[PDB]
């Protein structure tokens, strides 16, 4: 590439790996949102968190196809997997998994970025935390606040329902 | 004192302890604030409560200072001790502990009016009377009704959440 | 804690002590601003400089605790230590002390800083970037140009008091 | 009189007094206003600064007279004396003046809330504490710190000129 | 060139020895500007006089350029020497050689003047007349009136600091 310029081999293949990874959450988020959707769940607030969530990991990957070409690294897509699951049960089991996922793309973010440092690269690590890092922990934080309100609340059906009304 | 006139030296002494107590009675409650911000607290209204009481006890201090200045008195700040705990409890344990903290506010407030009569302060009075102690006894009285409402809500789980998100 | 990930128990700590020496700071910029609000001192200027600092190391304090509890670290309060001194003589004297105070503080976010690196704390570095660094060094060097023309100006009561009126 | 109910003959005499006394005093700082409106003297900030007093003063008087009616006592006007001084030297020299009757000013006001004490006359406490005591405080401290600037300034011409321009 | 009509190649040389020139004097107020804020001069008054001027300077080369091009003159870029100094002393000092730069700017202007006389050129005279001639008289003007306010006032730190504050 003519724009190429201190950009690892290394690098442009972890972030390619990072876009699946993130199309990949965008999909399980889809699949979370409208399972929430079906008439026999019928928890619309639920259904909201996580469609909302699937356009944000959606972005996520986006922002990281932009910066490869920024670099002059080239974008190579993946099967993208399907969801581990095709139900999800409770809004607690479902926050669980998406907590589970959310520590996953930020362990990967944590990752890129120690490779990053090993590449010393100093624009992937500025890049990786003006628009991912703080988000993640962010996420993480808000998702750790719902598991332990939705677990106060566990009158189970009473619960969930209450928790989707006031809270989502 | 150029501007010294009628002010003793004991009610400058307790004035002195008195910002003492309102900035502790600040750290407790930024104390307070934070452990509900916690992940495994999760109870934002509660959070607010205590955070917003923090920052009233500091304006008193700061109100305590400035008529200390303008009466000729000295500022004189010592060591401020930590919160008597690192860990509230309940919302209940929590809104039990402010009360028992504002009762203590109240009664130095009380003190120090007392001293003032002793010492025929007539300022000093004025000045308790406008900015504290009609204060004081409305935050007690809704601490009063808060905690008569946690306690009928007490199902504790589904009790502290609702009181959060229907009351604070 | 269920969010917590990639947090060492030594940054951890360091935040805990961090968070004491800001509002420490806080305690010495409210001690300072009061002092120039003496009626014998009386520098209106000098002592909205120094209340206005109080205010900024506090909401230092309140950033730090947020994200303790955003990685999921657990706030621990100790003893605030009251100020160095108890009256600040000049506007010379106490700006010399505050820049002291903010070298202090700037060499404990460099401490923090170097800390995280060595724990390969990418968040910790970004927050620290972002809400810190160049917020210390730009008040350094505010102080700096305050110390010149201060000292520029020492008719040492004639040069304090076109300070206070003309630059502060 | 009809109306007149727990308002003593005493305090009757008292505020009568004290009408003669902030008439007295309107009528040092319409001297002192003036004074510094001399060609040979031109220190528009310091003439302004007593003028506006002359009037706080009057409007203390009509404030007593008017609550002197309110409580069915008779106004009783005696001859007010000249002030004390013809020429009021300089800005120092005015001020510590003003300061001395503030003072006498403020005694005199604590004398009565004695009084008022003595009397058990809580109406009349409640409007020296709402219209007065506070007014004299903020008074008396604005004028230690103007005293404390101005001594500092002391190139006596230069530092008269200056606290007119930049202070008053 | 196709354009290029009266234009002689004396005047084409000289435009670009004078675009040189105005550079220099740009890269001059630039160290002007920046040595007076450095943080143990401290003058920010001096500093943006300073940065203005290298703006202007700048200016002034870009229209001569522009102007090159205009009559079918091509511009020829030289190396730029640095500034005469690295440090400027007091703001006297910077004003007496900021003073003797555009004289040395102005004398520039007049040979280039006297030039285009002797070519015959008014195109050029216009030019210079409209954009350059005056600008320079206007601006020698203020540097004069500055040096002597500067130099009534040499208490020589606090001359410095009132010229900074109240003219600049
Ligand atoms: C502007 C609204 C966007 C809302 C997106 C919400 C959820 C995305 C759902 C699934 C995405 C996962 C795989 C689809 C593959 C490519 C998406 C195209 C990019 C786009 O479509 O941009
Ligand atoms: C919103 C205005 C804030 C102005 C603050 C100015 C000065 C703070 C002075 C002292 C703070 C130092 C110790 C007090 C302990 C806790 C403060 C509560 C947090 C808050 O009170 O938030
Ligand atoms: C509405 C503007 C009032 C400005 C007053 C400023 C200075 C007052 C000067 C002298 C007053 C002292 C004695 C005069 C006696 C009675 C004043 C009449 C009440 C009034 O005149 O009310
Ligand atoms: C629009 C704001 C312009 C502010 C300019 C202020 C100072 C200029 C400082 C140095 C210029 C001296 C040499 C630089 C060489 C070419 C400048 C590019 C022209 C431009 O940069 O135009």
């Amino acid at each position: 590439s003519q724009i190429r310029q201190n950009y690892s081999t290394e690098v442009e293949a972890a972030v390619n790996r990072l876009v699946n990874l993130y199309l990949r959450a965008s999909y399980t988020y889809l699949s979370l949102g409208f399972y929430f959707d079906r008439d026999d769940v019928a928890l619309e607030g639920v259904c909201h968190f996580f469609r909302e969530l699937a356009e944000e990991k959606r972005e996520g990957a986006e922002r990281l196809l932009k910066m490869q070409n920024q670099r002059g690294g080239r974008a190579l897509f993946q099967d993208l997997q399907k969801p581990s699951q095709d139900e999800w049960g409770t809004t607690l089991d479902a926050m669980k998994a998406a907590i589970v996922l959310e520590k996953s793309l930020n362990q990967a973010l944590l990752d890129l970025h120690a490779l990053g440092s090993a590449q010393a690269d100093p624009h992937l690590c500025d890049f990786l935390e003006s628009h991912f890092l703080d988000e993640e922990v962010k996420l993480i934080k808000k998702m750790g606040d719902h598991l332990t309100n939705i677990q106060r609340l566990v009158q189970a059906g009473l619960g969930e329902y209450l928790f989707e009304r006031l809270t989502l």
